[PDB]
């Protein structure tokens, strides 16, 4: 399926060059910026735990999931991600637990040492 598929042919985004955050991009986006930290970054998205059932959709609260970039707010693999992405992309990200919430996990929701994947809209991106 499509977090195989990522495994596979997707690119390593991590300084490091350890797969912690790779990446296929699925729609293209439009112009070349990218969001820089600090900037308010507007999403869809769709997440799930690799193997099992977790699944997790902004479209299930009606609106977009929304978030200043680089600020703490969200798991390190998408601070890195979304930062690659172009406004109208859409992109498949896979996430080993180092990049998102470690041996720790976050119970009960998250386990421990869990795998996650996304299905990421960049919707828009405006200054702070
Ligand atoms: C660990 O807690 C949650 C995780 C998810 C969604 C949650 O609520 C909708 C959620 O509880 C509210 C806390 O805020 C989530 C922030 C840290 O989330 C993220 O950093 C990432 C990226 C941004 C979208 C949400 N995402 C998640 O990890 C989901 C998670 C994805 C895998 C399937 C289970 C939910």
């Amino acid at each position: 399926g499509a977090p195989a598929t990522v495994t596979e042919q997707g690119e390593d985004i991590t300084s490091k060059k350890d797969r912690g955050v790779l990446k296929i991009v699925k729609r293209v986006g439009n112009g070349e910026e990218t969001p820089m930290i600090g900037d308010k970054v507007y999403v869809h998205y769709k997440g799930k735990l690799s193997n099992g059932k977790k699944f997790d959709s902004s479209h299930d609260r009606n609106e977009p999931f929304v978030f200043s970039l680089g600020k703490g707010q969200v798991i390190k693999a998408w601070d890195i991600g979304v930062a690659t992405m172009k406004k109208g992309e859409i992109a498949h990200l896979l996430i080993k637990p180092e990049y998102a919430y470690g041996s720790a996990g976050s119970l009960p929701k998250i386990p421990s040492n869990a795998t996650l994947f996304f299905e990421i809209e960049l919707l828009d991106f405006k200054g702070e």
